[PDB]
């Protein structure tokens, strides 16, 4: 299955929209550049499951998304451990941009 989630909300606040999702291995999720950008997508290095900076690294977009209409996705790998993985807009992580992507069966 794959899920949108918008960076920026309709409204204009530094959010993710929606700020937590329920998914299982092999799912995709969009990242949509929304609102009030720029916005990029970094997975927490110690809070996903593995506690592993790889990867954390390997589901993160570290590149700013400069452009309404923007995108970029991860896909999770096929065997990516059921438990919670937190992610932040690196720019707007002060003001609140932070979600949690819950990987479950
Ligand atoms: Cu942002």
């Amino acid at each position: 299955e794959t899920y949108t989630v918008k960076l920026g909300s309709d409204k204009g606040l530094l959010v993710f929209e929606p700020a937590k999702l329920t998914i299982k291995p092999g799912d995709t999720v969009e990242f949509l550049n929304n609102k009030v950008p720029p916005h990029n997508v970094v997975f927490d290095a110690a809070l996903n499951p593995a506690k592993s900076a790889d990867l954390a690294k390997s589901l993160s977009h570290k590149q700013l998304l400069m452009s309404p209409g923007q995108s970029t996705s991860t896909t999770f790998p096929a065997d990516a451990p059921a438990g919670e993985y937190t992610f932040y807009c690196e720019p707007h992580r002060g003001a609140g941009m932070v979600g949690k992507i819950t990987v479950a069966g």
